[PDB]
């Protein structure tokens, strides 16, 4: 799956429908895997730069790959 | 949906039926959302900024979204 | 529901029917709710001070309602 | 249920059928609750003192009782 | 199960059918169990050393028991 954006996590959302947003670099993008929520904040909190891979590359857009540097 | 308040989360509270009561600003909320109460005792913990956005914006109202910063 | 103690979790412990016990004042108090553990357990290492509320305020009475500060 | 070794958890090990190994003291135990993994993992990470309750003190021996000090 | 990688963590990756990649000295190796998600990423963020024991030591082979110290 192709590389999206790479970058700090900026600030997550919890969604009404339980799915998570993630805003890094310039695209916001949500996904729908459970396990990730708490994942994704922790990589918030410490700082990690995260790569999201995923085929929809825009706002909006839904992944489930993330790489955790 | 709509702000309704923004700031640090100034304590939580375990409820008797399983949901979870959290302070930012002026406002008393809850949440009926398992997957909220780590994520938001995170947020106290760490010192983050959050947004809950609810029309049910007074004390006792519910939310389920919730942006960290 | 009354307060009963507050202070800083002196120890907590796991029991063999899966309660978990904690020790907050002078009171060692057990919860059946398993979402609590995780929650008392990152109050006791980040040295949070919780307010326990229950009826049952008595060595080995039973609790479900936590505030964290 | 009696004590059976106090000390730091010099190492913890995620074993085949998902059961998981700590060894604390002088003894090498496992236990078979899911709960109990991330609980261990915390008190390995921040150096906390645990004592595990147990009658088959040896090792190899299974356990569920921990108090966290 | 013999030795495989002793290391730090390098990074960790989500992967898109829910299985976790983890990059330990010079092997790429993932585990579909996942209750090992949580654990490896405290690893990796804390620094801790692994050894992975596996018999498909090869890069995109497949591991189950984790060492944490
Ligand atoms: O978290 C939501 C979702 O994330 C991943 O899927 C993404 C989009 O939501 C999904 O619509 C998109 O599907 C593409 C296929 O990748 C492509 O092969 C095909 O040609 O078109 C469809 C529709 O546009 O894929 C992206 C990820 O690349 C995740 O895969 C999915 O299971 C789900 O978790
Ligand atoms: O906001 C703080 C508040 O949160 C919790 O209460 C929630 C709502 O605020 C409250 O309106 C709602 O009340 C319910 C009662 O639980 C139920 O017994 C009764 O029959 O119906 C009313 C609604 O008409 O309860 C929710 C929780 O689900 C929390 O319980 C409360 O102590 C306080 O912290
Ligand atoms: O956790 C409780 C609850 O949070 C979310 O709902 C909130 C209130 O609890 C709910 O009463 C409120 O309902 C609104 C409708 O959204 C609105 O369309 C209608 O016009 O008025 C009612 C009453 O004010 O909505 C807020 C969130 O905006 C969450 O949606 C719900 O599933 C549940 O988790
Ligand atoms: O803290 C949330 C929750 O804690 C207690 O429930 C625990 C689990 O969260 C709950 O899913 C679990 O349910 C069991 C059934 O009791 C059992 O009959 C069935 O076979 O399996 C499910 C899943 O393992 O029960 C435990 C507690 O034993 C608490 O009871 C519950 O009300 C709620 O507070
Ligand atoms: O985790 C165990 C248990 O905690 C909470 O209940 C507590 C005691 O276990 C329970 O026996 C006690 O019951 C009270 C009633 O609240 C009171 O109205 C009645 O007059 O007397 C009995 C005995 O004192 O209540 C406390 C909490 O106040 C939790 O409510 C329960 O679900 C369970 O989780
Ligand atoms: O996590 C594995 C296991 O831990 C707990 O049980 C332990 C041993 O696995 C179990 O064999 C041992 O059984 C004892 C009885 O306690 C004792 O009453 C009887 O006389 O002898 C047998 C054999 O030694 O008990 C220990 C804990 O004391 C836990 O109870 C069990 O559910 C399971 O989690
Ligand atoms: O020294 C701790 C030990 O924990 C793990 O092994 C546990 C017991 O110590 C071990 O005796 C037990 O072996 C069982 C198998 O579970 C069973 O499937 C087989 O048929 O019989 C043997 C002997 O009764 O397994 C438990 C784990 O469930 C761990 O495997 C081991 O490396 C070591 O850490
Ligand atoms: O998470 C994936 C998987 O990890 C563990 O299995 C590993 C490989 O996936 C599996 O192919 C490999 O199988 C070995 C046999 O154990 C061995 O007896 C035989 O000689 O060779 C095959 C192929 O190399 O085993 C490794 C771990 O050693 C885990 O056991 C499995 O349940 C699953 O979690
Ligand atoms: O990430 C793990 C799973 O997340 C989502 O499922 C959740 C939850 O984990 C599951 O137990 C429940 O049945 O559905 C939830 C979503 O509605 C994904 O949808 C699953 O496919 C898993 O990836
Ligand atoms: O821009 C990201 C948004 O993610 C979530 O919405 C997505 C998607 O954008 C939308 O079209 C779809 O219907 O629902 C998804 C979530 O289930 C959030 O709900 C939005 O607030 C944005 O953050
Ligand atoms: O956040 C996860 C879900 O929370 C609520 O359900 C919980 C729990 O997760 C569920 O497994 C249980 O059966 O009921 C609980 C509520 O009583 C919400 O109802 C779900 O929408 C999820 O958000
Ligand atoms: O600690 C939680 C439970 O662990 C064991 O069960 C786990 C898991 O939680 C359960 O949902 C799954 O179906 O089986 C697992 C392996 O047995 C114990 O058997 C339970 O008593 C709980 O302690
Ligand atoms: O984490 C141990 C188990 O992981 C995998 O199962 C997960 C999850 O734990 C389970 O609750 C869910 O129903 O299915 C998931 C797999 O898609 C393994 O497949 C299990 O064998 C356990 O090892
Ligand atoms: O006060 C709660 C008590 O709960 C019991 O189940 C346990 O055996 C005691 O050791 C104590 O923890
Ligand atoms: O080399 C291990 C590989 O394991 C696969 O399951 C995964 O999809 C790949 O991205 C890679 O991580």
């Amino acid at each position: 799956t192709p590389d999206c954006v790479t970058g700090k996590v900026e600030y997550t959302k919890y969604n009404d429908d339980d799915t998570f947003t993630v805003k890094v670099g310039d695209k916001e993008l949500f996904t729908n895997r459970w396990n990730l929520q708490s994942l994704l904040l922790s990589a918030q909190i410490t700082g990690m730069t995260v790569t999201i891979k995923t085929n929809a590359c825009h706002n909006g857009g839904g992944f489930s790959e993330v790489i955790f540097r």
